[PDB]
């Protein structure tokens, strides 16, 4: 064996991961055990961002990624956060960097497609990153899902991973889940619930979804006022174009980055207990 097992820290959406050291090197790194793909797999090691968890290595018998190795997740700092709050301006930064990396990712055709806070990695210096990619087929959490995903569109695109940071940014404003349903129909009407039952004004083709049913309840929209309290006019402004329920409609990563939110942003650190 080429790696000692530090520790398993845990089990990703594809597989078990673990705290690991290289013996004839000394490196620690992250090693996510899995299970044409191959193919695909290997190409994301040489496209490298600073705000996406960089690949070392791939490795086949059973599949083995190498990933570098992050001490914090989001989640848990989301958690030890809970009784005081993230900073804004810790809020923001990370915001921007994930916008970043999205950015990134999303002008090279890839999708994350399950982004969530504990797929989110954090680091002493500041930097938040992006791991955990759903790119295997290229109790599970559908807190994060877009609408048009469950709806049944097969072909949605990286509007996907706009909806699902709005969703993660509310969250850390808020300190509680925007949309923590226990189904596919409970995360669907959760939604509806608070921005109303889409219809043909708002979402055109809405009516003609895979999953969609007449049948619906149509429930009103509330405010974002009402929706992450806390925020400021900007901040409810990106988040309310990064909910936007048609996904042609919904902001570009790239277009985030421009909004008047940002124009103080920042780059804080944050206080880790590792
Ligand atoms: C905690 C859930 C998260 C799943 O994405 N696991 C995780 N967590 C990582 N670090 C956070 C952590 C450290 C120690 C114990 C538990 C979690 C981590 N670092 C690199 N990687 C690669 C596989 C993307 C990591 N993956
Ligand atoms: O994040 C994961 O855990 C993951 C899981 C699988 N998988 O399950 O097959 C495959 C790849 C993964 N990450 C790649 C990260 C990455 C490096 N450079 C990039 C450039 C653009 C977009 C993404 C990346």
């Amino acid at each position: 064996e080429n790696f000692q097992k530090v520790e398993k820290i845990g089990e990703g959406t594809y597989g078990v991961v673990y705290k690991a050291r290289n013996k004839l090197t000394g490196e620690v790194v992250a090693l996510k055990k899995i299970r044409t793909a191959i193919r695909e797999i290997s190409l994301l090691k040489e496209l490298n961002h600073p705000n996406i968890v960089k690949l070392l290595d791939v490795i086949h018998t059973k599949l083995y990624l190498v990933f570098e190795f992050l001490h914090q997740d989001l989640k848990k700092f989301m958690d030890a956060s809970a009784l005081t709050g993230i900073p804004l301006p810790l809020i923001k930064s990370y915001l921007f960097q994930l916008l970043q990396g999205l950015a990134f990712c999303h002008s090279h055709r890839v999708l994350h497609r399950d982004l969530k806070p504990q797929n989110l990695l954090i680091n002493t210096e500041g930097a938040i990153k992006l791991a955990d990619f759903g790119l295997a087929r290229a109790v599970v959490t559908l807190w994060y899902r877009a609408p048009e995903i469950l709806l049944g569109c097969k072909y949605y695109s990286t509007a996907v991973d706009i909806w699902s940071l709005g969703c993660i940014f509310a969250e850390m404003v808020t300190r509680r889940a925007l949309f923590p349903g226990d189904s596919e129909i409970d995360q669907l009407f959760r939604i509806f619930r608070t921005l109303g039952t889409p219809d043909e004004v708002v979402w055109p083709g809405v009516t003609s979804m895979p999953d969609y049913k007449p049948s619906f309840p149509k429930w009103a929209r509330q405010d974002f006022s009402k929706v992450v309290p806390p925020l400021d006019e900007d901040g409810r402004s990106l988040l309310s174009q990064m909910l936007h329920y048609d996904p042609n409609k919904r902001i570009s990563a790239k277009a985030a980055l421009a909004h008047p939110f940002f124009q103080d942003v920042t780059k804080p650190v944050p206080h880790l207990r590792l």
